């Protein structure tokens, strides 16, 4: 997170780390056992880290939990990054408290101008580069779809969305992926893609998670 705020510690109880050694995505809770993320983060031998501040000290909420299932989105193409989500199945669920709690998925889409809560461990540097220990926050508003495939010609789909701020300064960035996009209580959004980090009419492009909410439901349903 580029331009952003220091969350406080569990301040964001739905954010996770997914760990393969190290931290290398973010990810959100939305029940006991499920977390979804980025397909783009899609790797073997995860291991996801619930309750964490500040991902390099043990300080006492965490919780770390093998991943026993990835499900890739059926359509996810790499090359476009259109259907960039995933779902993860922890091998033994979560016990939830005030630090670890699930995140409620979305009942109808998010407009252009409502203000979110992006989060993440990535590069907090525009140009350089400088990873934090704690987990950073940025309060951005979702653009218009209009400006969004303005700002990416040819590159926007219908499962993607921009928010951040056209002047650039402040938006999500390398290691923030997968992580969430939270607007009125509801994961409307997962960190994808961007030219650069927080460069002026280059905002960040998310998930549109409210188009997934019935492939969500009934793959949980089913595993
Ligand atoms: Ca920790």
């Amino acid at each position: 997170i580029v331009g952003g705020y220091t969350c406080g510690a569990n301040t964001v109880p739905y954010q996770v780390s997914l760990n393969s050694g190290y931290h290398f995505c973010g990810g959100s809770l939305i029940n006991s056992q499920w977390v979804v993320s980025a397909a783009h983060c899609y790797k073997s031998g995860i291991q996801v880290r619930l309750g964490e501040d500040n991902i390099n000290v043990v300080e006492g909420n965490e919780q770390f939990i093998s991943a026993s299932k990835s499900i890739v989105h059926p359509s996810y193409n790499s090359n476009t990054l259109n259907n960039d989500i995933m779902l993860i199945k922890l091998k033994s669920a979560a016990s939830l408290n005030s630090r670890v709690a699930s995140i409620s998925l979305p009942t109808s889409c998010a407009s252009a101008g409502t203000q979110c809560l992006i989060s993440g461990w990535g590069n907090t540097k525009s140009s350089g580069t400088s990873y934090p220990d704690v987990l950073k926050c940025l309060k951005a508003p979702i653009l218009s779809d209009s400006s969004c495939k303005s700002a990416y010609p040819g590159q926007i789909t219908s499962n993607m969305f921009c928010a951040g701020y056209l002047e650039g300064g402040k938006d999500s960035c390398q290691g923030d992926s997968g992580g969430p996009v939270v607007c009125s209580g509801k994961l409307q959004g997962i960190v994808s893609w961007g030219s650069g980090c927080a460069q002026k009419n280059k905002p960040g492009v998310y998930t549109k998670v409210c188009n997934y909410v019935s492939w969500i439901k009934q793959t949980i349903a089913s595993n």
